[PDB]
């Protein structure tokens, strides 16, 4: 039926407390996870409506009341839990940021996997020091309910550059696609969050995080992340879809008079894309003619590279009933359900 | 018959030595002029083939030979002569920019303009100190070839933000399009060139080009820069096509979720564009099918929006017969004289 590939549970910051190795967890019970935050105040909050668990606190940190709404509620086959640690990335100091995915990566398997089958975990690590990053990834890459690697797309430069290829390599070896979700970029020691720099309000930075996107995917083609780990898929969750065949071609015409500077590469950057990569539907995009946006997939062949989320429970947050409804079904099939099951390895 | 809105007429440094107030002349005499370039070697160079004019300079450096190769071999009826000098707002001195732009703007109305009835021209301004820029569009917007103002996209922050407003104040008040363009990203004191900050090659610098227009253009419609300023006309010149309807698209729904962050905004962003921007067709994107493209346009009404260029003598430049050879004549008659004539007065 359905996977859901972007579900956030959150937490308390002191939930890690347990999880956490000195000197890092005398910090977060001082002062909580020191996120470095954008810093743009959206005022619709970030949750969806009656979201709020019964009792709990933030919306998507209880287990029990989000098997209810999401796992029955929607009848979902599987649901990947992404979290939102994966941020620290814009934060400082590299050790500290690892040993807080870390201890959320423990967190994650020791609370929330096991209540439920459909339950399955993107692992996070941080970015600062790809080492630390690849170490993480294989210790704990091989749980059976662990079946991606999470990446925050706030960098301190273009992610396909060599500084990061540790986590690719770990990633690639242990068969973890790595998805990469934006939220912090600008903060802390982050890239500016738009190629024009910092825009003043929260809709210019949300609006433009696909170019950020944009941005790393084309680094990742053209300095051969993935002739260098041929088995690397790469998931782009939560950036939109409508601008890829632009993307596409653009990178194609430059390619076909620019090829002897990226001899690595050896077949279009459109194919690289269409074979390595996902992307993510919520937020779906919406088109006056809703068969626009599936006239634009169908130019670039690209229903086999999409997968459904809901991302619960935030405010765009996408019922499975309302999106994509023109379809047909076999491609429907693909996209709620078959390409994720196949790109995970599910059942 | 056509309507060529990006032709850059090339010079000599020296050519503007004439025009120049010292102490900038002998800089320019000793030194050239002190562009801060991307710093992306390009392995082919900027330049065409076979348009090196005779025994002249850079392509582009002669008005007869221009007059000959392009504005009759094509049978253009007007050519808007933008030239490169706007470049040069990546320099650290703003004094030192805008006399530059000042000595180009005044060199091209005395040896280029008056050679050809078809010569139209795009006053030239540096964005650092955005109240000398406005200063000089007064100085010279008055003269009746004078048809736009062109910027640099590579700027100091997003272009909607009031620090550039002076700019736009002064344009609109001479009924004179801001035009934006790139090529100077990244250099000297400009943000970073995309996103995710500088990747290593030409090859993803210029793709990622089209990144830079898609967030000034949020900047300058969710800002109110076409609330404050009613009568102005942006032309996005050189930056794509494809990518356009993506982004109205998620502008459009983050716009009815946010609205009330943005209330001098009265209409949905996708058109405040629509009816406020423009944007030029070279380099033209190339589907496999090159009916997506023209498929993608009308999804988004666009055939009123966009101006045809060649981008004479660049690598990619493009050849009227080639282009969008799959539209209805009406639209090609928009695309090709209709939109630019109307656009720019001319007749
Ligand atoms: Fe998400
Ligand atoms: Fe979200
Ligand atoms: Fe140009
Ligand atoms: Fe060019
Ligand atoms: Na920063």
């Amino acid at each position: 039926k359905i996977i859901d590939v972007d579900v956030h549970n959150e937490q308390d910051d002191r939930a890690l407390l347990p999880y956490l190795q000195e000197p890092w967890r005398s910090r977060v019970a001082a002062s909580g996870i020191g996120y470095a935050g954008s810093g743009y105040y959206s005022p619709i909050g970030v949750m969806k409506k009656d979201s709020i668990p019964p009792g709990g606190g933030k919306a998507g940190s209880d287990p029990d009341y989000m098997i209810k709404q999401l796992i029955e509620g929607y009848n979902l086959d599987y649901a990947v839990l992404t979290g939102v640690v994966y941020n620290i990335s814009s934060t400082h100091d590299p050790d500290y940021a690892a040993a807080i995915c870390s201890a959320y990566n423990d967190y994650l398997i020791a609370e929330w996997l096991g209540k439920h089958k459909a339950f399955k975990g993107a692992l996070a690590v941080a970015t600062q020091d790809p080492l630390l990053a690849a170490r993480e990834i294989d210790r704990i890459g091989g749980h059976p309910d662990i079946v991606e690697v999470m990446i925050s797309s706030a960098a301190r430069s273009p992610l396909g550059q060599r500084h990061y290829h540790p986590i690719y390599e770990a990633a690639a070896r242990n068969g973890l696609p790595v998805a990469i979700h934006p939220g912090a970029e600008g903060g802390g020691s982050s890239t500016a969050p738009t190629a024009a720099g910092y825009p003043t309000r929260y809709i210019e930075w949300h609006t433009c995080l696909s170019q950020m996107f944009m941005a790393h995917l084309v680094s990742m083609v053209c300095e051969g992340v993935f002739v260098k780990y041929p088995n690397l898929k790469v998931v782009l969750v939560e950036g939109g879809v409508a601008w890829l065949p632009g993307l596409m071609w653009r990178l194609d015409k430059n390619y076909k008079a620019l090829r002897a500077t990226v001899p690595w590469l050896t077949r279009m950057p459109s194919e690289y894309i269409r074979d390595h990569c996902y992307l993510s539907t919520q937020p779906i995009e919406e088109p006056d003619n809703p068969q626009h946006l599936i006239d634009l997939f169908n130019m670039i062949d690209a229903e086999n590279m999409l997968l459904y989320s809901s991302d619960y429970p935030h405010w765009d947050f996408d019922s499975p009933g309302h999106v994509l409804r023109g379809l047909k079904p076999e491609a429907r099939r693909k996209i709620f359900y078959e390409n994720a099951k196949q790109l995970y390895r599910l059942d």
